């Protein structure tokens, strides 16, 4: 990593793990780090070789022993000459390894939070708030899966105080594992929307994959529901076996008299502690709820009020998020990181709060199941109907929205890749003469769309 770490002994390993040590070969260093990454692996460290599905890490052991690591965590014994804690499965021990640390930490405040969209942006919010109060660690990057879990809970140390522990779903079962691992006082589900449509077959599998949050919430823990999300009934079911806080309209922490400005938004925090003002430095309607529900988290962990409008004020977002760069005289918004139909959405409302020429640059979007083109078809429908300028959709998808445009079908151009995309923007930004324009960029993972953008910025 980066992060000072807190060191491991051969009997803390081999009792999490619950493994044996090849040849009983015990390591006599501390192991100050446990990485997964050969290229790194030095002397003092402990390789995790992991058997994934386009690699196998128990072919680069070698690499590792020549780098100076003499420790490695291993599925089988190696003809390597290296220390081998043997385990059933590495994957798993990970996670084991993850869970042990965690719970050696009970001076630890921890908070779980998963949706289909916004939870890096509301654990971006939480950290800010809790890292004016006491040492925090929140999940660095996209580590909220089945192996980033463990991954960011091995950097855990005694001065921390809380945990903001961002949790993904890519699969079913998989937020049930990561929770388990986890173990939070406060839990909850920021939205159900329209993300990794593919894998569960509907939002019904969505929400029920989702669910499994509130089943390892710690006693006397503090369950966190969408009071206006249209699955928030079946979410009340799941969390009925702890006390709720609840973020929305009508719930316990809301916001009113929103006025929406073009990189930020001005509102009324109602909570159960009292109402308060907030400039909050985040664009859209969505990034007020997000904010809302890092309230209710904040609050279920006992924070003032006053800390919390403070966090929020000076909080950033993270990179690819509606990450505004200006380029004289004209505005780009990166918000390249990933998409969905109800993020994409999002986007075009945000879009829509600038001046000059607005148009949306967007590409494919990915992990949609059978409704893939529909999806496409659909949102070329609403983006068109919206008092956008232009509209260029990008990718294999782009003709189904073309349709989807319809009566407004002049005002979307689509293209089949980036390449033939490109000089119609650069002659778009002479066409108009002299006068803003306002770019927004946004796509899925494997589209890198910031491609296009940073090709566009140049010429
Ligand atoms: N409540 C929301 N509704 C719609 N869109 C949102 C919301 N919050 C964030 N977004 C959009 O989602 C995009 C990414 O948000 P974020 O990075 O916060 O998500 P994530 O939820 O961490 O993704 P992952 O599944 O990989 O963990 C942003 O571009 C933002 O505009
Ligand atoms: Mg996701
Ligand atoms: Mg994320």
């Amino acid at each position: 990593s980066t992060v000072p770490l807190e060191p491991w002994t051969a009997q803390q390993l081999q009792q999490a793990t619950q493994g044996y040590w090849h040849k009983d070969q015990i390591p006599q260093t501390e192991i100050k780090r446990i990485l997964t990454d050969s290229r790194h692996a030095e002397s003092g460290d402990a390789f995790l070789a992991l058997k994934g599905e386009r690699f196998d890490a128990h072919n680069f052991v070698a690499q590792v022993v020549a780098n100076g690591c003499q420790v490695a965590i291993v599925e089988r014994p190696i003809d390597a000459e290296i220390a081998q804690l043997v385990v059933a499965d590495t994957r798993l021990a990970l996670g084991q390894l993850g869970a042990y640390r965690r719970e050696q930490n009970a001076q630890l405040k921890v908070i779980a939070l998963t949706g289909s969209s916004g939870k890096t942006t509301t654990k971006e919010m939480l950290g800010s708030i809790l890292s004016r109060l006491a040492p925090t660690l929140i999940t660095r990057g996209n580590l909220n899966n089945d192996l980033g879990v463990p991954m960011m809970l091995l950097e855990l140390r005694k001065e921390h105080q809380y945990a903001v522990m961002e949790l993904g779903a890519n699969h079913q079962g998989e937020i049930d594992y990561t929770s388990k691992i986890v173990q939070p006082h406060v839990a909850g589900i920021l939205n159900i929307g329209t993300a990794h449509l593919g894998e569960f077959g509907g939002r019904d599998g969505i929400c029920r994959a989702k669910s499994e949050i509130y089943r390892h919430i710690l006693p006397q823990g503090v369950a966190i529901v969408p009071q206006q999300d249209d699955f928030t009934a079946e979410i009340r079911e799941a969390a009925k076996s702890h006390q709720i806080m609840s973020f929305g309209e009508g719930g316990d922490v809301f916001a009113t008299e929103i006025e929406l400005l073009p990189q930020s938004a001005n509102f009324q925090l109602h909570t159960p502690q009292g109402s308060s003002f907030v400039r909050l430095p985040f664009a859209g309607e969505h990034n007020v709820q997000n904010a809302t529900a890092a309230v209710a988290f904040a609050l279920a962990l006992g924070v003032s009020l006053e800390d919390i409008v403070k966090g929020l004020e000076q909080a950033q977002g993270a990179k690819g998020r509606l990450n505004f760069i200006q380029k004289a005289p004209h505005l780009f918004i990166d918000d390249t990181y990933n998409a969905n139909p109800t993020s994409m959405r999002a986007a075009a409302q945000v879009l829509l709060q600038q001046n000059g020429i607005k148009v949306m640059v967007m590409g494919d979007i990915g992990e949609l199941g059978d409704s893939s083109w529909q999806e496409h078809h659909d949102l070329g429908r609403d983006l068109a109907e919206l008092p956008l300028d232009h509209i260029v959709a990008v990718g294999q998808f782009a003709s189904a929205a073309l349709e989807g445009a319809g009566l407004h079908s002049t005002k979307l151009k689509a293209f089949q890749t980036q390449a033939e995309a490109l000089p119609f923007l650069i002659n778009l930004i002479q066409t108009h003469q002299p006068q803003s324009m306002s770019f927004l960029f946004k796509g899925s993972r494997f589209t890198h769309m910031e491609t296009l953008m940073a090709d566009l910025m140049e010429k």
